[PDB]
């Protein structure tokens, strides 16, 4: 009973933090088998930020410039590359803590637990989703930057993200575990432009499904509609569209809860249309577009790890 | 930048979580020293729930019929005793996982983050309020009861709550450690009457300060107040009074963002009284009252652990 925003565990995650020092510059890094993975802009000084060439700042580089602190223990750097956006140091030791891992590109709409962290400590844990803009909103003070992101299968630690930019904008901006920055962003301290971003449709609506098992239920209509019709009102209000795959993904809630999905639309352009009137649904003003599909079933269901 | 509600880093409490059956139920225990702490409603069967004599069942209930699985591994009872509504299961092993940690009753207000789980196995954590009325709104299924809520203080863990019961409103009751509900609580399947909630007044303001802090501040307005006045309003709108201890918890984010506590006031009269508007503060429609004074620092200081 009840529903609420959760995160994964994070203790797994939290064994791989790490603090990675270079000069002045100091952030998180995440300590996997003998190696460790951070941010390449540690090698930049305040300077360089504005355009750095991070070619010619690395070749100045060399093993014995990178401090690596797990906790209380220093570690042997042992060699350097880059990788795209990411760097990636190799040291004498394999974490003993390493859990059973990947790393994932993500999708916009898919969401994940961020482990914030400030000198490789570990602060707090929250969940995001990746923006359709592919940006997130989350909560990122200076040293922030090498925190990772991630979902948990059983036993095994999907990492998808690791932050690398706090926006002039407040939002923030980061890479995959191969340094490929999710969105049109780069690693330099400039005005960039994240897009439009829209709503995600079939969070929303899994949203509504979970409401719905928690008899928060005043929002269901009689009314029906389409794809077609939905969608047409969707756009209207900065809403992604919907396609067959997510009312597919949206058919195990459908089964269980006995609402087609379409109904469920139904409900949603109601509500796009008229407000919610002092309203609300799980005790929010306004509708929740970061709980994916899976995230409700997980909830409600009550899957462990 | 950003400020989102977020939970502690769970690891230390993950590993204290161990699976307890008793007959037919089966629930969470925490595992610390030689001592497993777990509900005594384990050792009720369906029948009993409805009106449990705590003191016959036990009796009739010997160490070996208490079964707690740490995970993988079974653990040897040596001994039991009944705390209030805690049970307290001695057994042969101390955890050797157990940290720093120490158990207090908190005050209505005070926030904690729960490690949900189910057989023993972490599921998802998530920040919480100890509600004026001494309930909590979080997410439990069958089988959370057991889990625990807890804080940190650099690295010992105080633990501050056990979940005992899923109220038919939906919302959420437990002990503290020692096995005093919070609220009036009592472990048995009755209808319960659960007072007026009120809404925790503190901790709106100290949320308002951090929205300040991060550039929302439409709501700022040239008004004052005083305690009598604002109250006055308060209570017009179920809001706890205001104390002078209040104030003086309010006082560090006085001294930073540069405003007096009674502006403040000032702008929370203003948005009772008016409402939002259809604006947003901080991406919420409605205020928020499960972040303390103290939650805000932490946050947006960036205290780690």
């Amino acid at each position: 009973s009840g529903f609420r925003k959760m995160a994964f565990p994070s203790g797994k995650v939290e064994g791989c933090m790490v603090q990675v020092t270079c000069g002045t510059t100091t952030l998180n890094g995440l300590w996997l088998d003998d190696v460790v993975y951070c941010p390449r802009h540690v090698i930049c000084t305040s300077e360089d930020m504005l355009n750095p060439n991070y070619e010619d700042l690395l070749i100045r580089k060399s093993n014995h410039n990178f401090l690596v602190q797990a906790g209380n223990v220093q570690l042997r750097v042992i060699g350097h590359s880059m990788q795209n956006c990411v760097l990636k140091l190799k040291v004498d030791t394999a974490n003993p803590k390493t859990p059973k891992y990947k790393f994932v590109r993500i999708q916009p709409g898919q969401t994940f637990s961020v482990l914030a962290c400030y000198n490789g400590s570990p602060s707090g844990v929250y969940q995001c989703a990746m923006r359709p803009n592919f940006t997130i909103k989350g909560s990122f003070l200076n040293g922030s930057c090498g925190s990772v992101g991630f979902n948990i299968d059983y036993d095994c630690v999907s990492f998808c993200y690791m932050h690398h930019m706090n926006l002039p904008t407040g939002v923030h901006a980061g890479t995959d575990l191969e340094g490929n920055f999710y969105g049109p962003f780069v690693d330099r301290q400039t005005a960039q432009a994240a897009g439009t971003d829209t709503t995600i449709t079939v969070n929303v609506l899994a949203w509504l499904y979970a409401a719905v098992i928690n008899g928060d239920r005043w929002f269901l209509n009689r009314f029906t509609t389409t794809l077609n019709d939905f969608n047409l009102v969707a756009m209207k209000y900065n809403y992604e569209p919907l396609t067959q795959d997510h009312v597919d993904i949206l058919g195990p809630l459908s089964a269980q809860t006995g609402i087609a999905v379409l109904d469920m639309c139904a409900s949603l352009k109601e509500l796009l249309q008229n407000g919610m009137n002092g309203r609300t649904i799980l005790g929010s003003a306004l509708l929740e577009d970061e709980f994916t599909p899976f995230d409700v079933v997980r909830q409600c269901s009550g899957v462990t790890f």
